């Protein structure tokens, strides 16, 4: 959906077919629908993490973003 709240899940141990666990680092966050078209993006491998996105995204344009939408994106700050 275009209005959808957001959600900033932690790492899992891998999907894979057989009985065979590997240590994957799997991150699952919303940033903002203004930039991608779903906020909510699971990436299992590389350690992601959209926090200096969000906080730049927000130190000034936070104001023009909440004329945009109600307040769908999480409040950061560059930190």
């Amino acid at each position: 959906f275009n209005v959808k709240q957001k959600s900033e899940i932690t790492a899992l141990v891998k999907e894979v077919t057989p009985p065979r666990k590997a240590p994957s680092k799997a991150k699952r966050e919303a940033p903002i629908k203004y930039w991608l078209p779903h906020s909510g993006a699971t990436w299992s491998g590389r350690g992601k993490i959209p926090k200096p996105f969000e906080a730049w995204i927000g130190t000034a344009a936070y104001t023009a973003w909440k004329a945009k939408h109600p307040d769908e994106k999480f409040p950061a700050f560059p930190g």
